[PDB]
């Protein structure tokens, strides 16, 4: 008997159909505990403790984990982040210089923390000119409702909740264009991968398979009611918001997975770690993170 705990996050993307349908459990024959986490930093801690074996991480938390030598490897990409992650602000903030003096929340070391710092750099604004506060997404929504923050860089469901009364100042498709792309990845602990390689392969298959019908024709996929309902439920967003959110990333074919996992991801980690080091968020970065990536499960 195999028991596996999977740490998931709230991005509305096509692999959530497989989560909703329990495909991973059914194909692997494992008993699967799905645990929702607020952001990637707490997932890194759970992977390090061994309380989670498979987790969804942003590229920024991954780079922090790898710089700490956590025994995990990226074994597939979940998505390339675009405008599904965005900086939403009070509508009185209309231009980047209007951020100066404002209180802006991010979950610390998240992709949205990373992207906010990249955006400020692009705009010529020093991070210390903004009151950047660490809040988890639920606390961000609550502080927004109270007017205790002026804006936040967030993913669903916080992004679309704030967007109802706020304005999008930038997003991760733009930030990516500016030279600071972010990704979401799936990672696995070495000891789990060693003991249950077939189960890891089953996880990868379930996710990749679920994404292919979307990639083949996004519009047709989004008009299947069941696809929308499953994402709405797991992400915690209105059905009406799901298509916008799903189109706010790009996903990979199996050929693209193998290609990305054989070089590009390693470079992405190096670049991410380096930017974090410059911004004072990690003490040291390696010139190679090949230990933290594999194509062997796809």
């Amino acid at each position: 008997m195999v028991n596996v705990t999977v740490a998931y996050q709230t991005s509305a993307e096509p692999a959530k159909v497989a989560q909703a349908d329990n495909t991973f459990a059914k194909e692997s024959g494992a008993t699967v505990d799905w645990r929702k986490f607020d952001s990637g930093a707490s997932i890194v801690r759970a992977l390090a403790s061994g309380d989670v074996q498979i987790g969804n991480l942003g590229s920024s938390p991954l780079a922090v984990a790898a710089s700490q030598q956590v025994p995990i490897e990226v074994f597939l990409l979940a998505s390339k982040l675009g405008n599904s992650e965005a900086l939403v602000v009070k509508k009185t903030i209309s231009k980047p210089e209007d951020l100066i003096g404002k209180r802006i929340a991010v979950p610390f070391i998240s992709t949205t923390h990373y992207s906010l710092l990249a955006a400020l750099k692009h705009w010529g604004i020093k991070p210390g000119q903004v009151e950047i506060v660490n809040l988890q997404p639920p606390a961000i929504i609550a502080a927004w409702q109270r007017g205790d923050i002026d804006g936040a860089y967030v993913w669903a469901p916080a992004v679309n909740a704030l967007e109802k009364d706020g304005k999008v100042l930038t997003d991760s498709e733009q930030v990516g264009q500016w030279g600071a792309p972010t990704l979401d990845v799936w990672v696995v602990r070495k000891d789990f991968a060693e003991k249950h390689p077939e189960v890891v392969k089953a996880f990868a298959k379930s996710a990749i398979d679920a994404q292919q019908p979307y990639i083949a024709n996004p519009d047709v996929w989004l008009k299947q009611p069941e696809n929308i309902s499953k994402l709405a439920r797991l992400s915690g967003v209105p059905e009406g918001d799901v298509p916008g959110l799903v189109k706010g990333n790009t996903y990979l074919t199996p050929q693209q997975q193998t290609a990305e996992l054989t070089g590009p991801v390693n470079k992405a980690i190096i670049d991410t770690a380096q930017f974090l080091k410059e911004q004072g968020k990690v003490p040291a970065v390696a010139n190679d993170y090949s230990q933290y990536v594999t194509s062997r499960f796809v």
